[PDB]
């Protein structure tokens, strides 16, 4: 019905407009910080150096993002038969971190090719991983159930300490352990892991955080495809908690 | 079935394992060659410039990246998280594109977009699915006036509705980005499909360049663009999917 559709929207611009005033107020301030300190770090290398120009100044930074763009660090391989495989996999996953992306014309025209076909092929594979938990966590759940039916429990607060057991229990397996390694071995704050978890298992993947993506970290070849590993099977937990967090939206609209 | 898991999962790594060939097979030789590139712009500069030392040209370089990281261009008055431009940036992260050309850098900002995306991702799931219907009604009732003259047939229909949503939700809004934020042909298209798959890179981003003084109307025009869009692409992988089913 385009009356509820309507309503919907309404709620949708007005959780825009709030989302984006709360993010200024706590953005808006370090911006403007930053834009202060490269003004004054570009204005004290012209000071300090006479011999360069404005112009030939604005041309270095300019190569040096070219160069950073492209993924090569203008300090001091991202393509190589693992770092593709990872980056072919986070256009499948529709994660799309973008820490690296396609510069060629042709791997432009690939990356859409490959994406239009592909990410339909991981659906099958993730709603497969989906039905395989499903099942798992299922039949664990189903032993407390019967346990809570004996005590004489309602209906209802038995369905709301099910929801509460699965979330818990998949929050500890997917989020909570899988941080404490991000933690370690990428060497993030408590926060920056979880936040990455959460910002790669959503599917959003802003690329600001990207596991094995220091240089100077120098980790073994089995943890990138362990990390995509991780992403298969949480990918199905946070789409099953996305899930509910939507079906407890719809108690709310009734 | 397991039985069934495990093959969609052989097939997907073989998928991946030759998707990694191609795109090293078009990427590596130009990466090497931006390696080259910028070894030797530094080199030139060094030269040119003998009262810089490579340690302060490493200092500079660095503090210019700092200032990229955080969503400050380290090249030349203009914001990022403006009423306008905030509001987008929480569209990006509700439809999960999540281009990451700006992303939150305080802790408080990073706690903010996990509780954010927790439970605004369901919220756009009914406004999508919403969307998704009528399109389904409008398209619908479109395709049977067609479908009538032809009675008097399915394949024709996907065919009809791909080709018709291809032009007002790809190629139209592709070539308003050509002229508007001033990219390629190519560059545009990809820019569509990146955005409306929720892949979003960031590599193009609308509304996003500091040269570009576009109006207010631009920028929230973008996501009822991508508010619609992400609706008929959802539809086009699903009729993907589909036919894959068919293939299975
Ligand atoms: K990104
Ligand atoms: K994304
Ligand atoms: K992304
Ligand atoms: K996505």
């Amino acid at each position: 019905k385009w009356k509820t559709v309507v309503a919907i929207f309404v709620v949708v611009v007005v959780y825009l407009v709030t989302g984006g005033l709360v993010f200024r107020a706590l953005e808006q301030p370090f911006e403007s910080s930053q834009k202060n300190t490269i003004a004054l770090e570009k204005a004290e290398f012209l000071r300090d150096h006479v011999c360069v120009s404005p112009q030939e100044l604005e041309t270095l930074i300019q190569h040096a993002l070219d160069a950073d763009n492209a993924g090569v660090s203008p300090i001091g391989s991202h393509w190589d038969l693992g770092s593709a495989f990872f980056f072919a996999g986070t256009v499948i996953t529709t994660i799309g971190y973008g820490n690296i992306a396609p510069s060629t014309e042709g791997g432009k025209i690939f990356c859409i090719l490959y994406a239009i076909f592909g990410i339909p092929l991981f659906g099958f594979l993730l709603a497969g991983i989906g039905d395989q938990l499903g099942t798992i966590f299922g039949k664990s759940i189903a032993r407390v159930e019967k346990v809570f039916r004996k005590k004489q429990v309602s209906q209802t607060k038995i369905r709301v300490i099910s929801t509460i057991l699965f979330i818990l229990a998949g929050c500890i397996v997917f989020v909570t352990i899988p941080a404490v390694i991000f933690k370690y071995i990428e060497g993030w704050t408590a926060l920056e892991s979880i936040y990455f978890v959460v910002v790669t298992l959503t599917t959003v993947g802003f690329g600001d955080f990207v596991a094995g993506g220091n240089a100077g970290i120098n980790y073994r070849e089995w943890y990138k495809p362990l990390v995509w590993f991780w992403i298969l099977v949480g990918l199905a937990y946070f789409a099953a908690v996305l899930s509910m967090i939507g079906d407890w939206l719809r108690v709310l609209s009734k």
